[PDB]
């Protein structure tokens, strides 16, 4: 068949789709690592055992075990990030899709985000189709483990015989080893393997940096796209103390003792791997206390994430880095929807009176000083533009400015310090057909069908503008991955440095300035700058 | 003689002017007091002996001691608030302007301002002629002793038998005395002596406040304007401590020995009775360090302001005081231009870079904690509105802001917290005729020419609306002299309480709203409530 390819463990078959005018290879499913299951659960991923017959690479593959968001019953926006296919722990399938400089085809492999806890390649929204077809590139997704399956950590409260036992970060792994496994078979689907980029958003987008940055991966790939997510970010990185404590009590909440550890370890291991996955899937969430601070994350474990990212920075060259990367203009409003809901609605603003406006902020951020709560509450009092409405606004734009916007932001200033040329963008449209709530604005992952394509699909409902915005977007990432610049010709798109902040905004509106310096620069100067100072006692 | 009026002291000859088609009767230099001179300098002032023989109220009085600021030799608009008559000691003189509810004509009082180191009521911009033609009022204004004259403080310092040698705020006990002389000789001008108001500026401002809130004399007048100036403000009150601490100094810098203070004060105030006015008048000066704060003040002194201005407020009700108070858009151009000279120009902008801005932020406040400094220049900061003039800009917002603007702000709540029925204005005309340089703004003292009417003087230059605004800020000074109440009939102009902070815009513009309550608020709000949060360690 010309739908099967030879790949470095068996030939697989795939589809042949027709988009845009162009033939597409679509193979969905193909192992690439053991099922982590069983005596692998919480272990590093294994390659996966070589196979022959053609393997049907025609379904979408299985849903790493996961929880449904199931705060709005039957809204499709809610449940358009919920796993479309079954859930299973048998999940580490890679997806590549193939059109029909000169020594192969660009690849672009996605990680899809999740907080670390959510999140599937198999969504239609992660469907790289259009990208492949016009950008004509090579583009490839897959499964990593989320959640206390890809992050249990224990090997410090363990013997170093039992380091494997439950070493952290094997979701880390688990990408590390799809790229591995793209790089290996780059050339038997067209794809020239030197000629890689990684793109994610949230935590896709933080593991794309820590598979750029990481001492087992890194120089593999050195130009990457990271869409509102940075290891420095409070949500995207954890210390092994933490880690261990997190899993300590996961350990007891699934009923196994988790105080013999230390005594013996592998009846422990034991007892957590007889454990169902629908009852990890559930234990490992009494950890989350705190809007945006999972119990699962990168861990430092001196290996794959050897310090915390900051300190990371300041002794390795990127020189030969590419970074595009970005944010949304209205980052924070759905998770503080879902962490807030007694308060808010999905689909009317909400006139927040100002004790409640202190009772949101004063939790959000309880673990800061009282002068750093003193002071960031400040920063975000509304005067004008109508109480109440403005109160919730503000409380949106704390979250997002703390949680993605400036830690991606600082990360932008420190990646260009050590030579990386990056590029920053802000996606700042709403698109029409969105059925969030309008104050709920520009929502944190909204970018991602434009940066695919999307809008270029004729079938779903935009506005001639998004379909250039969308066509726009995609050719942002296009250009990205083929030239390490995502400039089009003529069009004017400068490096994001420290000394020049400038940043390109995506938007429908004609009438603004795509180039910005100081808006962004503001905003974050507080979190960056003067909260630090705060800090100082 | 009809211009001849029969006082308490003697009878009296003035002038007739005959201004906006109404005769007015002018007499200027009646003594109130006996020359402050010899024996009396730094002393009570004492009621002035009785004469016969028409007195000679046809000319300007002499201005009290000071010293004249030559910053721009030949500016006509630095020197207009330059004395404009002979300077002397003898200086306590009255001026009373009367026109050719029922009880007789309603007294206004205007007390001068210069930072209790200068000024003089003979200035033309303090001429009464239009507001009493036009008001159909009497206006008085009077001089007072300023500098170390009116403000030495030495009591503490020497035995109690020395107690009247230099009390300190004689400059108040000035203006007790003409205002109760005012009281006295009401009726022989065809005034209603309970139907008095005093109005001041800056120095004049916190002046007219110590008069109504003082044991001293409180009651006597319930009915004040205060412009740009309260007593809780940093440059208009002083501790008993460190005004003794001024004091020692000029002693010693007028070559008096000082450390003989206990041990012979009375040798100690020979010594400083025999130094030339001309000497004391320079060298009070050498404790001028520190931007608005001046070495003479109002000082706590047990008996004319026994405690700290705000602690005299948590006891006292003002049920029956109105107050008619407010501030200019740009209050600390002026001082910021004067004591920065080196950095800032007359007439154009200066392009700050921020290394200056934070030299001239971190001076100012140098006295604040490193937190307040911090979180000012942060609140202060520039980002858009081209960096440079934008720094000056935000210098000077800051010094108006926290020296007057919020002050006043602080005490007009705290007035109409204990019953005063406050009503607040903001004044954002930049006279078309200004001379002062463009970035100045609306300067400190802008306004009083337009409260006393002097755009309606058509021999001045002016545009239609400047002399409309003129006819309503008058009016609005003449309707709050007769009712308490400056709003004209059907123009609403609230009354301004912590609940509702509204205040009333005077500018030529008929664009914008004239009722306001955020921007204010908002200002302030930094100053008044969340800056003293900081301050706490
Ligand atoms: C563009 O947008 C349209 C929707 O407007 C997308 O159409 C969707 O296509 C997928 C796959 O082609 C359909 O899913 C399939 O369903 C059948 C049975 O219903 C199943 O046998 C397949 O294995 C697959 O699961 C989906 O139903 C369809 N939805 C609609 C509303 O048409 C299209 O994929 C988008 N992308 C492009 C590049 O056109
Ligand atoms: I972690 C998390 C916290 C709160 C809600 C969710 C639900 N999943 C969602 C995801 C994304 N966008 C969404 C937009 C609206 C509502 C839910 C979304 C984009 C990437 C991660 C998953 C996940
Ligand atoms: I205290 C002080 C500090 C700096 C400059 C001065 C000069 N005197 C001045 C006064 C007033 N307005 C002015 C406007 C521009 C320049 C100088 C002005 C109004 C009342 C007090 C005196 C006084």
């Amino acid at each position: 068949d010309r739908l099967v390819v030879q790949t470095s463990s068996g030939p697989v078959r795939g589809r042949s789709v027709t988009v845009q005018g162009r033939e597409v290879h679509v193979y969905t499913g193909i192992p690439y690592a053991k099922p982590p299951v069983e005596d692998l659960r919480f272990r590093k991923p294994v390659p996966a055992e070589p196979w022959h017959g053609v393997l049907d690479a025609t379904g979408l593959s299985a849903t790493c075990v996961q929880e449904r968001y199931e705060y709005f019953p039957g809204f499709s926006g809610e449940e358009i990030w919920n796993p479309n296919t079954n859930v299973s722990e048998d999940c580490l399938y890679i997806n590549v899709w193939a059109p029909a400089t000169t020594n192969g085809l660009p690849i672009l492999i996605w990680i899809y985000g999740g907080g670390f806890m959510t999140g599937s390649a198999t969504l239609d929204i992660y469907n790289a189709d259009i990208m492949a077809a016009v950008g004509n590139v090579i583009v490839a997704s897959f499964q990593y483990r989320v959640g206390a399956f890809g992050f249990l950590h224990l090997a410090p409260e363990m013997p170093s015989e039992f380091a494997e036992e439950a070493p952290g970060n094997v979701g880390l792994w688990d990408q590390a080893l799809a790229i591995r496994w793209l790089k290996d078979n780059a050339h038997a689907f067209g794809g020239n393997p030197e000629w890689m980029t990684l793109f994610g958003e949230s935590a896709g987008s933080s593991s794309v940096n820590a598979q750029l940055m990481s001492p087992v991966t890194r120089g593999l790939v050195k130009r990457g796209m990271m869409q509102s997510g940075t290891m420095n970010a409070p949500w995207s990185h954890m210390t092994s103390e933490k880690a261990v404590e997190i899993g300590k009590a996961l350990i007891n909440d699934c009923n196994c003792n988790a105080s013999m550890l230390k005594t013996n370890p592998a009846h422990v291991m034991s007892c957590m791997r007889s454990v169902d996955a629908k009852t990890i899937s559930v234990q490992q969430w009494n950890s989350y206390s705190g809007i945006l601070s999972f119990p699962s994350a990168p861990t430092i474990d001196g290996a794959f994430l050897p310090a915390d990212p900051m300190t990371l920075m300041k002794t390795a060259d990127l020189k030969d880095y590419d970074i595009l990367m970005g944010n949304v203009r209205d980052e924070g409003t759905y998770f503080l929807l879902y962490d807030f809901i007694d308060y808010f609605d999905k689909d009317d603003a909400t006139a927040l009176p100002r004790d409640k406006y202190l009772e949101i902020m004063n939790n959000i951020f309880g673990k800061a000083t009282q002068a750093e709560r003193e002071a960031i509450i400040f920063q975000y009092t509304s005067w004008e533009g109508n109480p109440g409405y403005q109160n919730q606004q503000q409380i949106g734009r704390a979250v997002g400015d703390h949680f993605f916007t400036c830690p991606t932001n600082e990360y932008a200033q420190a990646l260009a310090e050590r030579g990386a040329s990056v590029h920053y963008y802000y996606f700042t449209h709403r698109t029409s057909t969105s059925l969030w709530g309008e104050w709920m604005g520009v929502l944190h992952g909204d970018e991602i069908e434009y940066f695919f394509g999307q809008p270029l699909n004729n079938s779903l409902q935009y506005r001639p503008v998004e379909r250039e915005l969308g066509k726009r977007m995609l050719s942002a990432v296009i250009e990205f991955a083929k030239t390490g610049n995502p400039a089009q010709d003529g069009e004017e798109w400068p490096n994001f440095s420290k000394e020049d902040p400038v940043y390109y905004i995506f938007s429908t509106d004609d009438k603004i300035e795509k180039l910005a310096r100081g808006p962004l620069a503001a905003r974050c100067s507080f979190w960056n700058d003067y909260l630090p100072k705060v800090r100082s006692w």
